[PDB]
């Protein structure tokens, strides 16, 4: 009960990111999800997950674009479509055809059914999930955006769940299904289930080869103009 | 003299922006040009120029992308091509064929020679300068990037000099050449010359119509892909 999980209430701003929502649900970020700066994210990700400042500064400062404040966000601000938030999410619907903010079990069923027969999700299953989620958006969302940039972000996010939710060695690029499923469905660290914070720092160099391998295995191709333009403010 | 002008020394960081360079040269920002946050920019723009937080937050957080630090920059970081820094600057060269950081009088000649006959720069002369600057980059720089985004940034920068360096009413969209020329060439507030800080707040809604008019008068068209992708980190 240092950093216990407590379910968020109506007082609590939450976003499209399970990583940050979980940190807030354990009080590594403010539980109300407000007034969050990049230094706060940096410290929270290190304390909660052993994720290092390199990736969190890079993504954090892009995230700051989504608010109207000088140096902070509310977590829900991160839903802003086209800054980071993208189509073919693992657990959220595409904004053109649904709710791009909240966990969605119908969408999540693709990830939950992946790597059949195994007790982990891994790099090859993550790649197949990405391929299938993108195929679903291509089929059902006429306004889909799929670019080099969104594809990179998507593989990054798969690498993030694989490493932060791992069972001992984030380099392996695999994580127990029981941990990953709690993380997405509950936005809770699966401590009773047996998860522990990584004892290896999770950095850009550690992630990079995992990201590239997921991409390579996903049989990806760009759509439309393939323009990597982001939304720069609300 | 609470904020006297002093020349930057060899170790004081300066960037491609006359606005921020000038604030630093008067001590409204740190004279060394380092460890500058968005709140510092907001307060310095207000004190120095009566520019309000809406525009400075917007632009400031984009500028924060250009460093590796969590919530600050050095001014020189802002030279990072393709975040904000762009080709067809009013006083710098294009990075592919020259120095995109320091004031260059040969580039500035176009602006300095504009609105012939008159003692002010105005919206129509700013538009003609933009047109001519972009023509120069189209002719001489094979790697030119010219998009909806760069063109908007350019018109915004024109509107910034026109309003901040005005003879006291920024809504007029005109500024004494004597003040504007000092601002660019020296990065100094032209106080001895008779300028004073606007008594009218300079805001997004004050700027916006000026920006659109400059763009409308500049006979602009896009080049290439017309992709507004920015560089998101060094
Ligand atoms: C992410 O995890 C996935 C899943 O764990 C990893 O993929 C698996 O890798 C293991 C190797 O570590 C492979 O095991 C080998 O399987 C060989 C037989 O493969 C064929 O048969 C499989 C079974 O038949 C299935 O049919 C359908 C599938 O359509 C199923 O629904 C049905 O229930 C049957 O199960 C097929 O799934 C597969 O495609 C092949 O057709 C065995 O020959 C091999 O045995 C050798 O090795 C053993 C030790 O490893 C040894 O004890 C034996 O003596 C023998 O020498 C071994 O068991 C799995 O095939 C493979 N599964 C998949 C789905 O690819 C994946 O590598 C991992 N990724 C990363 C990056 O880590
Ligand atoms: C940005 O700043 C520029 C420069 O100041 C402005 O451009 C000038 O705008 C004024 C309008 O105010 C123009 O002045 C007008 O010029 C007309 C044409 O003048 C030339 O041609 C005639 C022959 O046809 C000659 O007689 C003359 O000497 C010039 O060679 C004149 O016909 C107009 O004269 C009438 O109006 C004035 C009062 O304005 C009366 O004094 C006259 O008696 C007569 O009734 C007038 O002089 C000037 O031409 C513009 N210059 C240029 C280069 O375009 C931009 O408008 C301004 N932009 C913005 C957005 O504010
Ligand atoms: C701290 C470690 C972090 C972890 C483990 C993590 C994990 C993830 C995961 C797995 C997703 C994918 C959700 C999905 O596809 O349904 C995601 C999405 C997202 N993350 Fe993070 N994240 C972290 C940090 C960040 C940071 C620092 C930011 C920005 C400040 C951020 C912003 C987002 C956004 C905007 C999305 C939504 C993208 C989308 O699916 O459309 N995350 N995150
Ligand atoms: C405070 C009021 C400001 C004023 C009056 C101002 C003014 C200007 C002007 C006139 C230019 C054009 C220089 C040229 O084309 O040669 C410029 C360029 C630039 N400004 Fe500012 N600016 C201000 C604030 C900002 C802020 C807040 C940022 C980012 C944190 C910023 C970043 C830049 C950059 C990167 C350039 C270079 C663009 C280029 O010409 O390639 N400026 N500024
Ligand atoms: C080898 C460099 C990769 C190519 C360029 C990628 C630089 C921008 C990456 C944006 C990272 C944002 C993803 C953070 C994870 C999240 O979204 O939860
Ligand atoms: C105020 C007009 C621009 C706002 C339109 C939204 C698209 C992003 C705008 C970027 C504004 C950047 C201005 C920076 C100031 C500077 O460059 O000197
Ligand atoms: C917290 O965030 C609110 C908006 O959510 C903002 O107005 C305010 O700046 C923040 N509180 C502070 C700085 O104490
Ligand atoms: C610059 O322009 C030429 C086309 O004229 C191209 O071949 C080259 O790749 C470009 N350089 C960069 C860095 O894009
Ligand atoms: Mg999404
Ligand atoms: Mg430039």
């Amino acid at each position: 009960s240092a950093h216990p999980w407590k379910a968020p209430g109506p007082n609590d701003s939450r976003g499209p990111c399970p990583g940050l929502n979980t940190l807030a649900n354990h009080g590594f970020l403010p539980r109300n999800g407000r007034n969050i700066s990049v230094p706060m994210i940096v410290k929270a990700g290190f304390e909660g997950y052993n994720v290092q400042s390199d990736i969190l500064i890079l993504a954090g400062k892009i995230g700051m674009l989504t608010s109207r404040e000088a140096d902070t966000i509310s977590l829900e601000d991160l839903k802003l479509h086209g800054t980071i938030e993208h189509d073919a999410s693992l657990s959220r619907e595409d904004v053109a055809i649904g709710d791009n903010l909240h966990f969605n079990e119908a969408i999540f069923t693709t990830l939950a059914n992946s790597n059949p027969g195994a007790d982990v999700y891994n790099i090859s299953s993550a790649a197949q999930v990405q391929h299938d989620r993108l195929a679903d958006s291509l089929a059902r969302n006429p306004n889909v955006t799929n670019t080099d940039l969104t594809a990179t972000i998507r593989s990054s996010e798969s690498a993030f769940f694989l490493t932060v939710m791992s069972a001992g060695d984030p380099l392996r690029g695999e994580a127990p299904k029981k941990f990953v499923n709690v993380f997405f469905r509950e936005e809770r660290m699966p401590i009773k289930e047996g998860w522990k914070r990584s004892t290896t720092p999770i950095t850009i160099p550690l992630l990079g080869p995992i990201i590239e391998r997921i991409t390579e295995l996903s049989d990806w191709k760009p759509t439309g103009d393939n323009c990597g333009a982001i939304v720069l403010s609300p």
